[PDB]
């Protein structure tokens, strides 16, 4: 349903960029480039979305993960985004995210950042 | 590194079950069965993990997503887990998760549950 | 420092309103009126802020709680906001919040909404 | 209702300690001592709880805030806990928390830790 609507290049308020393909099966495959943090170039991302959303003008639930390792850097961390795609003239992906950094069991309590990202097709 | 350690069947305190394969590339593919909620049987999951973790006895950062649609039910929702694998005798995956339910823009404020799951290899 | 800057009436993107006094001691006392949810009229709020913030143009960390009970309604729930006050022409309070609803131990997993609120002095 | 049940000294899995008085009005006043982080000795805490909970064996929603400034240290940060008190033989407070550190607008994205604390009356 929102396969074509989701597929494409998205930008968030930090200037990060997210290229995604939605499969018909609910798959999400793409790359993420973060404008901030210990990151450089593209990182594989994988995820899922509801390929048959409510038809009552609800958004489409989706999420994806990025492990922050590629050929340039390893940040020993992983972010997941959870959110909804809302289509229409100004289509957007509204997300909250959890970023976990590898740590010892002692420092576990302080292992996880939380934030929110809004994605548009306009940078 | 933690490829074999991660790969396998995991259980959480709710009685949910998580079968995962770690690829050498940082991929995570598997199925999730939730003991609770609007869920029944298995749901595809995809994710990522750091395949080269710090060697200072840190955990391995990883995450994954489940869209709650399969052939039996569609819950119009998606969960992402963010966490670390910690190996050793009692290996565990400590996660926090975000669950987003498809909604209208008005009800967006109340679209996202947050929780924590601990996974062990013992049910 | 940000005592006068914090003290006053704030509005968020949902149309909710937040009247707060900052004490010199780091106290926050006021009332909250939510434009949404099972709420009506004002609810006591209490909180804390850092009364001696970094002087390097950082924000001022603060938080507060609202139990959603007053003389009109009891929602069996409580929200905490965690955030920073950033002063200047367009002063703002950027928050993430956790809303917990009283539940049985079984339904605990689904007891907590998470969101973000931005507060301005302009409605 | 849970005024006496809540009032007292609580301990969490990190070894932190939380002394709280519940007022009849839904107020929570006390001190927090964190076993970890940039903290030392006691920090004022203020909060709210539902003083008339559902009588269907639900928990009591409550929350509180600690600004991490006292006479020994200033951590430029604030934690809020959101959770429920569940009474009975092994009474517990199950919480999720948000910790915000004062930052510049650039580093805002990485300003907020998230975690969970379980409190018991047994250390």
């Amino acid at each position: 349903r929102d396969e074509a609507g989701i597929t494409g290049t998205w930008y968030n308020q930090l200037g990060s960029t997210f290229i995604v393909t939605a499969g018909a099966d609910g798959a999400l495959t793409g790359t993420y480039e973060s404008a901030v943090g210990n990151a450089e170039s593209r990182y594989v991302l994988t995820g899922r979305y509801d390929s048959a959303p409510a038809t009552d003008g609800s958004g489409t639930a989706l999420g994806w993960t990025v492990a922050w390792k590629n050929n340039y850097r390893n940040a020993h961390s992983a972010t997941t985004w959870s959110g909804q795609y809302v289509g229409g003239a100004e289509a957007r992906i509204n997300t909250q995210w959890l970023l976990t950094i590898g740590t010892t069991e002692a420092n576990a309590w302080r292992s996880t950042l939380v934030g929110h990202d809004t994605f548009t097709k306009v940078k």
